[PDB]
């Protein structure tokens, strides 16, 4: 069979020759209790680059060894691409939200043999899950694989945002000191009031990072948390994402993107914001509308934005969330650190090994299942 | 009857007149229980800039009801400058580390009329302590006043290092998108170890906030943390700072400059360090040898460094710190966020009402009294 795979570009520089450490942490679980990827072996070792073309997510020796041929390329967009070209021919794609392969219902309708559709990472929004769901194609993502990752940099781009870092470091560039100019924008933290659009396996995990800073944490989902898990965080629910971002000086964003998240923080939503307060959207680019934010940022309705996620990505070098003020941005890396590709690409391992053995994927790696949401789909998405 | 009090300039863009937000929490007590600031009145809303020539800390009004004269500058090095012009004269000298008005022993002696030097901030190693303990020099600092503040900002810089935050950032300003070249240098927090050199206010609440990042927790001290600290947190101990940095993939400098941590990150303790660790340094410059963390950072025995302190302040234009690789420093701001700054101008106004009532000022607050250390200055100096 054939095998179509998506990665982002080496380094201009090149694949690296070598890493600034010596290896990586060894995780075995995750908080909760879902154990990390199981595959048969790995040939790869964790902490050197995988999702780049030359990386291959450390697929290309079992793969062949089976007999079925793997392309790797980067070249993703134009009915003249790599990808659209060995499209028709493929039985499974494989590609990462970072530099994302989307599967819209024309080069699904055009995927004559395209039978597993894998994310490898977290959310398969790229995926048109409806047009999925009418071919027969199972959809699988790497549950959990990353979302630690995530709730780091969630934490990070907060206290950047609200103790004003980047400015401060562009100074020390300039040669300059400059501490009054650094500080009328610079607060602590401490007893400010923190709330996030959802509280799955990301918005939990910074909800526990944020907890001994001694913020006041609030939330809000279409299903609640127990009452327990509430209490010792200190959480207050909101069944009304107005409610919440009426009451809160920082808001991030973890929920997926779909029918009930598109354009949810539109002009209107961010208006009912605090004067001055911050929004760190690390879950998809869509979720926030695009000029809203900037227009907010300009009239110091939001005092910072920071995230890693855009629409589309790649984002064209003029997007205006590049230069739009008192932004602390990334490009899509949160979920893509040596550490996550480590845990992703065993993941994607595990499910080729699945697939090719007739098992089942493991019910929590399952977005669409025969002409279904199911799995995390059913829980987590809507179309 | 007159202060001399150094500051530094307003913003270049002018005094603010509106701030990013409308307020900023209240602040009660610090952990472990000692009490905020307690001036019997304030004259100023918490939340503004008060750290610059035109904030003057708020006390003007107060100073001059009292009959007293208030001398606020900027200017402060050397022979030729208004700072030691008006010394001779001043009873109370008053300058904050970010900005800081050395009282070397030649400018002690010179000091004919000086017998109260406070640090509106923490750390008062700006002062030659010795010397003021030979001419009966008071010498306090508003004790806890940012300590939280800055265990924010250390770890906002752990992250940001391990992450490969700021280059990540200039991707996006520089029109990229780049995902290999930001993640070649990226990896989690999560599950590395981590070190910090002394477990005070801010060591201590440092390691409670790295905590849910379910890193593995190491401190050297020259004295233990109770059992139960140890137990709920998960602290390792370490005799010696060579036995700790050994196992650290990250270390944080926390401890008070004085001479048993003079220049104690010297090329040997460094090379002492694992291959790749990140060092962050959010207590004083001198601590760390400045040429030989660049060596370290241009050999990649230290992958990143990052600090707001510096050896001198201001830091020249061509101190190398400045431009050294795979570094994320800010100038010194972590302990004058406004938040903080409310906290420091309330102490120093209840420091300076002590005075003048002849009143004790806080045992926390002291660090030489009566010719010899005392106070906090006895707990955490020496000399
Ligand atoms: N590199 C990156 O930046 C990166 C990496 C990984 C993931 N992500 C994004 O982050 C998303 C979430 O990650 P995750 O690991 O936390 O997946 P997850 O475990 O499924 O958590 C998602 C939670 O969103 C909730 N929610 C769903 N729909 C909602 C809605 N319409 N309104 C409010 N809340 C809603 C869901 O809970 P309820 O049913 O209770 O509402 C779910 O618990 C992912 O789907 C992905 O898009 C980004
Ligand atoms: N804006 C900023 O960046 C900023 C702001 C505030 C403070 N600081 C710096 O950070 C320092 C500490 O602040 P803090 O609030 O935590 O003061 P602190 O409460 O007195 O904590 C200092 C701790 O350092 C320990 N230690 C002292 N000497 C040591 C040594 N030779 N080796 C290893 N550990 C030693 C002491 O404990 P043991 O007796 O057990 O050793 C003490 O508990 C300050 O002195 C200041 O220089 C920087």
């Amino acid at each position: 069979a054939k095998i179509l795979c998506v990665l982002y570009d080496d380094p201009i520089t090149g694949y690296p020759k070598s890493y600034a450490r010596a290896d990586v942490p060894k995780i075995d679980h995750y908080p909760g209790g879902q154990t990390a990827p199981t595959p048969k072996q790995i040939d790869f070792t964790p902490g050197e680059l995988l999702g780049s073309v030359s990386g291959e997510l450390g697929l290309r020796k079992y793969l062949e060894g089976l007999g079925h041929t793997l392309v790797v390329t980067s070249d993703k967009e134009g009915e003249d691409s790599v990808f659209e070209r060995e499209l028709p021919d493929a039985e499974i794609v494989i590609s990462q939200p970072f530099w994302p392969a989307y599967l819209t219902p024309e080069r699904i309708a055009k995927a004559k043999k395209l039978k597993l559709a894998v994310t490898a990472g977290i959310g398969s929004d790229h995926v048109d899950l409806e047009a999925a769901i009418k071919n027969g194609i199972t959809v699988a993502e790497v549950t959990y694989s990353n979302s630690i990752s995530v709730s780091e940099h969630v934490v990070m781009m907060i206290l950047s945002l609200v103790r004003n870092y980047i400015p401060s470091y562009q100074w020390v560039i300039k040669g300059g000191w400059n501490i009054a100019d650094c500080v009328e924008r610079s607060y602590d933290l401490e007893a400010m009031h923190v709330g996030t659009v959802a509280a799955g396996r990301i918005g939990l995990a910074v909800l526990k990072r944020l907890k001994p800073f001694d913020v006041k944490l609030h939330y809000f989902a279409r299903h609640r948390l127990p009452e327990s898990v509430e209490n010792e965080l200190g959480l207050t629910y909101h069944p009304s994402v107005e409610d919440m971002v009426k009451v809160c000086d920082v808001v991030t964003i973890n929920a997926p993107l779909h029918p009930g998240t598109l354009d949810l923080f539109n002009d209107e939503l961010i208006s009912k914001m605090k004067r001055g307060a911050y929004l760190v959207n690390t879950a998809r680019g869509k979720i926030c509308n695009r000029d809203a934010v900037v227009r907010a940022l300009e009239s110091g309705q939001l005092a910072g934005y920071a995230g890693d996620v855009w629409f589309p990505q790649p984002a064209p070098k003029d997007h205006p969330w590049r230069t739009m003020p008192h932004h602390g941005m990334t490009p899509h890396i949160s979920g893509t650190s040596l550490s996550a590709q480590a845990r992703y690409a065993a993941g994607t391992r595990e499910i080729l090994e699945c697939w090719f053995e007739e098992r089942p994927i493991r019910e929590e790696y399952l977005i669409v299942d025969g002409g279904k949401l199911a799995g995390t789909g059913a829980h987590s998405y809507t179309v």
